[PDB]
């Protein structure tokens, strides 16, 4: 069943709610967000030296788009193979400094510069506008990738949850509208298909971490009443073609609603020859790649998710 | 469809074939052995210097087993993780030399230490004499770890094709005895089922490198006549039992007839809720990992294979 690291954290988690803190999902969206990004800064290991920090905006479709740039240790070359990241959060939480340690850790075992993107939130910004943005600071960074000491050729994206659904969507996205795509997809736990309940989804509604009020907290945020659920910006898992999309990482938790739409991702680029890496890490849940003050095993997802990446882009 | 690298070599081969070359499948064993095991070191990359390389052997059940270590570069601790690598060639042809460049390339990409083991081969030696050997040669190193450099809490086994096929039947093998296993099973193309022929078994039965002539020749020297095809050591995909085996990577190449058995194998470890790391090389042919002269993709599986073990190890 769950690793013992993993029963550990969900026991704290039951002591704060015995202990009387509030369900998340009983809270303003600000209020909310607030709290819960303190917790996800406060959650990542301890953030590993880099060679450089950078932080900077461009003019996104509707805003100035934050961006930090990691540049990993050891690494000399003025262009280097580049992650775009996406932090998850539900399209609601989350921030460049909620997932700085963990870009820190993939940028240094990838030998890869990491772009970490501070994309429009829900409920402010509902869908779909986080995806325009996503889409808008790939186009930037592969347009002008010298200004980023971004390789234009080994250029990735990749997110956890909803910032592994970014991810998904930018390329089908750039592939849609017969564009340069990025080089690479680091899918980490992405929500993949919001028009069905997979098996995983209804197994794990509730005890792990991500619950089903959690996703509708999220979803009441993100997604307006009228929308198509089939919609490939909610759904990518839906897309009919999977071709010509690029080599992909996905990695699943074993206790997460989203494993099996994860996985059906996978199995879709597999079927349609695309180059696909696919793990799953049973014993632990939704959140555990960031939340690695707690989770080893998230230290250990990092490293992989980082090792593929860097052995696809030769670095 | 194949990669642009992949026509290029098999162009090469059909250059070969019409002309000088006779086919693999129309000589004795151990004259067979000695023209391809040429070609498979003059198919290897150029080999990577490492910090250290030993040669030694041990008593094996019936034999000396030889054994070659790889320190890899930048490593300063005397155990190291360790993978125990046993080469591919149908149990019939391989050896240290054939794999050399390859098992260089691990130990530097992955921070660990190589020992490649020359196991038994048909037809001199058949089944279950090499599956022997690949068992005996794990129990030794396991249980003299220190002698090898090994940190035994950090043991791995791994091969190509055949040798992937003995690192799942020594996993097993361990598991099914109620002994200490390996920590990590890295199984490259691995053979899993000798009982059925998958679709990817009859659709590349021809054109691509091994063909069924040659699993047909490997078959002959290796199985007695009358052996049961469903026997765990020819067939470890068949296991009822999948719980308890160590964390695996499982590497496909698309235009392998081995595809659908390797890919089964990853799916039956992740069903059973073992940490699993499986990927598809599309476009490329059964072999790709060790003829790496030719096939850039074969560098890049390295790395990926090397990374990924790396990670589970935190090297
Ligand atoms: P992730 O970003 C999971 C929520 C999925 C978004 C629904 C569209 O939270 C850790
Ligand atoms: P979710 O299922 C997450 C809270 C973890 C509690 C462990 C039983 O909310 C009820
Ligand atoms: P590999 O070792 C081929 C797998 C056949 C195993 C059964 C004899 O190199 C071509
Ligand atoms: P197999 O299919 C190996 C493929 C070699 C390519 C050109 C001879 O032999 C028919």
């Amino acid at each position: 069943m769950l690793l013992p690291e993993t029963r550990n954290l969900l026991d704290l988690m039951d002591a704060a709610t015995r202990g009387g803190r509030p369900g998340l999902d009983t809270l303003p969206h600000a209020v909310g967000r607030k709290a819960v990004d303190k917790m996800s800064e406060d959650g990542e290991a301890d953030p590993p030296e880099v060679a450089e920090v950078a932080n900077g905006g461009f003019a996104g479709p509707a805003s100035e788009i934050r961006f930090r740039r990691y540049r990993p240790l050891g690494e000399a070359a003025g262009l280097l193979p580049t992650l775009i990241y996406y932090h998850g959060g539900g399209f609601v939480i989350g921030n460049i400094e909620t997932h700085d340690s963990t870009c820190r850790r993939l940028a240094n075992k990838s030998r890869c510069q990491v772009i970490s993107i501070d994309y429009r939130l829900a409920p402010e910004h509902p869908f779909p506008a986080p995806i325009d943005d996503g889409i808008a600071a790939f186009r930037h960074i592969r347009d002008n990738a010298e200004s980023f000491g971004a390789d234009a050729a080994r250029l990735a994206v990749g997110g956890d949850s909803a910032g592994g659904a970014m991810a998904a969507v930018v390329c089908q996205a750039c592939r849609d509208a017969g564009e340069t795509g990025p080089a690479f997809q680091m899918l980490i736990y992405p929500a993949t298909d919001s028009s069905r309940e997979s098996a995983s989804r209804v197994a794990f509604a509730e005890g792990y971490f991500l619950s089903k009020a959690h996703m509708d907290w999220f979803w009441e945020a993100y997604v307006p009443e009228d929308t198509d659920l089939t919609d490939l910006r909610l759904s990518p898992l839906l897309a009919t073609d999977f071709t010509g999309l690029p080599p992909a990482f996905v990695l699943t938790a074993g206790y997460d609603p989203l494993r099996d739409e994860g996985r059906a991702y996978a199995d879709r680029l597999i079927e349609a020859g695309i180059k696909t890496t696919y793990v799953n890490y049973p014993g632990t849940i939704h959140g555990f790649f960031s939340l690695t003050r707690f989770l080893s095993q998230g230290l250990k997802a990092n490293d992989e998710a980082a090792a593929v990446m860097g052995a696809h882009f030769g670095t």
